[PDB]
């Protein structure tokens, strides 16, 4: 096996003068030789101050050419990476680090007085401490490599109450690159020019962006900010050839490609890839009409990386597995071995080979929810299509069963997102008098414009939504309720109407 | 790990219906399905017999969807398949069998009756008692998954006195077939259609060509007997989408594919890949003119797969390492860690990892010279470029030391190659009267025509070559002697000139 240590060791005695990380705004340029001996002198350094294999640090910071470096120090000298979201509470990261049992925290820092507070034994490292712009601060002896065994702990990386910790074993590294290859048509070579969009504390940012990017033995253009025009001009100055991003960005992205006075020169570009389940049909169209190189969707979960893909999709929901992965679509509720006839919905489970992470910390019973007889569940809903592919209906916490048939709030969200007049809308079930739910949409208006119940169900009716799916009632409300995250409270919306 | 039964089993799942092997002259389609339900079949069979897991079987074979079957068959009831080159005289066959302590035979049928006056206790089967046309004989209860471990003997190759039996492990399959996706730039679809030129007991026409197709859920189209006009309709017809071939039917490809008369459609294919470290420059030329698709140069062995390649290559003898690869130049003659100065001449040395042999069968001598602390040691002789890749010059054992310095017979047989007249050369070194060796060319006249070393040193005059490397000496042959695989015997001729 290759560990990320291994793959990148690997690439360096191969291209040890190729650029490896830009940061084309700070002018910082490192090659993989470069690289390696920063991540050789911090790993030592860290070592030095007590740091030994298999102990786990938190690391909470932005993306960055230094927390590149720091995570990459870790795990060459042992120690277990829990890569966190920076955007979080302080006391919410301040309790995962202590539920973790950490050995130490390296913060970009007031999160160190909230893991003071916590009662918490995590040493705190502050990241300006060890690397700046590149540049270690060094001391101590060279240190051995630790044995790696395939099973063992190598990262943890958190889920969407609080957030899990997700344990990857070494194992798994290898094929959470190689997909990429097999599924993305990434190949080897120098000519790799990876843009770094995806956060380093997310699966796809780490391993299918920075991991990837090195291990192919090309660069990591590191993006501190997110801006669209200034993506697309590193796009075109460093010619990149591959970019991974979020719906969100790909439309922001499209837009500032689609004006005839723009100089922009995309050309370099030839892969753009997404995880575009919740993605709309009018989105998809516009990255196929603005973006080029080939389009790419791919289902992934921190848990089990990639189950699923399409190249040139037409819809965000319809895929199927490529190599590394084998799925199941069973009985909702029921055993890894009831496979539901063929166009009945079922969970999507998939089974749980190399790529797998190997249970959540400390959480032995979330665990035997989601790890069954060599099978990952999914959470997910979904069906095989008459064409033999798996069509994503959504979360099987999400459904709504009303009349004792199953709706998909995503299904009608996607509708009534086109319908004039619409800015937001989210499909929610509200108790109905028959012990079951009603379909129920709360929507809010574009600026300045007038919604009414009466227009919405026109709109709906005169869409190919089946009858028993249109929505029995509307909420219009000014906004909706929203954590800090941008993320719709679903829970706090039913309390607000209902 | 994914070993070729996981590959192919998972596979299975994933594109059941999805045609696995075609056999176009016979008529003959299977499924991904209906080959794994052939398998079993077989296997079964083969263990109610008396076969037992990790016990040898030769297999004596021209490729054929039976031996496919029968191949595979093997490999799930656990037992270690023994590939060998039926064009292998009798007697010789029945020695590599009785050499390596064989339960079995598995032959297309003299070579019975060789193998039973060898004194070999291996039971002879006949493939023609196992399968017919894709129709296995059906009989034995269903049988276990064997327990298969990553150092475990998986399959045994054999190299070009007598052919050395390659253990390979069961973790090296999934980098023998990967590579060509990092490499060559293959990926997972339906869209692949492989055409199985190569022979399936050498490692690339069984691991990077019949496991790769079926791996990525593709279709392998058997080729019984290699014919040009034949082999480029059945791109057309089954829509090809990549080859490998030898660089001989490569030149016989591309002459077929030449004439504007022809209705030829050979769009579909991609990928045209070849080891062409002994192709001539004017081959690969009319290799590009003529064939469509990029052209990928690999260096490989049966020991150690792929070590380095070139994307559209200019000459056969530049290439790189790439993913999963390592490699250096040393002392020829030294230990590994002797590395050369950049520009001086060495023996190219890989680091032994994952797709590495473990070993030749009952030649534990042989081994130690091969596999050193890590490393796998080719023979060949090559040097760092002032571009940084590796030029292949030529074997170790083939080098001619004049006056001290190393002469590559390689390179002076390309350049007389292109002579008037010249149909075939072999250079050679003979003793001279200083302890040293004596440059010297044996050449064959094209029909006809009159060859004469004054000619022959006129031509090398006016090439690149340097002074100390123009042959000294010319014979002028009507034949050179060969085996019955039209190998130049080289010293059959130093004995027949001297
Ligand atoms: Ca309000
Ligand atoms: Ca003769």
């Amino acid at each position: 096996m290759q560990t990320v240590n291994e793959m990148l060791r690997r690439a360096a005695t191969r291209a040890p003068d190729h650029c490896a990380l830009a940061v084309p705004a700070r002018g910082l340029r490192l090659t993989h030789a470069e690289l390696r001996a920063r991540v050789e002198a911090v790993a030592a350094r860290l070592h030095a101050d007590g740091l030994r294999p298999q102990q786990r640090v938190a690391v909470v910071a932005p993306n960055s050419a230094d927390v590149v470096i720091a995570i990459l120090a870790l795990h060459r000298l042992g120690a277990v990476p829990a890569l966190l979201n920076p955007r979080l509470k302080s006391a919410e990261l301040a309790e995962l680090i202590k539920r973790g049992e950490m050995t130490a925290a390296v913060i970009a820092v007031q999160v160190a007085d909230a893991i003071f507070q916590s009662g918490s034994g995590a040493r705190i490292i502050f990241l300006g401490d060890l690397v700046r712009d590149g540049e270690p601060y060094s001391y101590g002896p060279p240190i051995e490599d630790p044995q790696r065994e395939p099973a063992q702990p190598a990262f943890i990386f958190y889920t969407s109450g609080l957030p899990k910790a997700a344990i990857i074993p070494q194992r798994a590294a290898e094929s959470r690159v190689l997909f990429m290859s097999t599924q993305v048509g990434l190949r080897h070579g120098r000519h790799n020019v990876v843009l770094g969009l995806m956060p380093l504390y997310h699966v796809v940012g780490f391993f299918a962006v920075l991991v990837a990017a090195l291990a192919l033995d090309g660069t990591y253009v590191v993006v501190e900010e997110f801006r669209p025009v200034d993506a697309l001009q590193l796009v075109q100055q460093e010619q990149v050839t591959s970019l991974f991003a979020t719906p969100t960005h790909l439309d922001a992205l499209a837009a500032a490609a689609a004006h005839a006075g723009s100089s922009l020169k995309l050309d370099s570009l030839r892969h753009v890839t997404f995880a575009g389940a919740t993605m709309p049909d009018a989105v998809l169209e516009t990255v196929h009409q603005h973006l080029p190189g080939e389009k790419v969707n791919i289902y992934g979960t921190t848990e089990a990386m990639n189950s699923l893909y399409m190249r040139q999709p037409k819809t965000g929901t319809e895929m199927a597995p490529g190599f590394f992965s084998e799925v199941r679509i069973v009985r909702i509720g029921g055993g890894v071995d009831e496979i539901v006839a063929n166009g009945e919905e079922g969970e999507l489970i998939v089974a749980a080979s190399d790529s797998a992470f190997v249970g959540y910390l400390n959480q032995p019973q979330a665990t035997a929810e989601k790890l069954q007889d060599g099978w990952y569940r999914t959470s997910d809903v979904a069906v095989w299509t008459p064409e033999g592919t798996v069509r994503i209906l959504g979360r099987v916490d999400d459904m709504i069963i009303s009349g004792g048939e199953n709706i998909h709030p995503s299904e009608i969200e996607r509708v009534l997102g086109t319908a004039p007049g619409v800015t937001e809308v989210v499909v929610i079930g509200l108790a109905d008098q028959r012990w079951g739910q009603s379909v129920t949409a709360c929507v809010v208006p574009r600026l300045g414009e007038t919604l009414s119940a009466d227009a919405l169900d026109t709109f709906c009716r005169s869409s190919e939504l089946a009858d028993f799916k249109r929505p029995k009632r509307y909420f219009i409300l000014d906004q909706l309720p929203k954590n800090a995250l941008n993320k719709v409270l679903r829970r706090q919306l039913v309390q607000q109407v209902s």
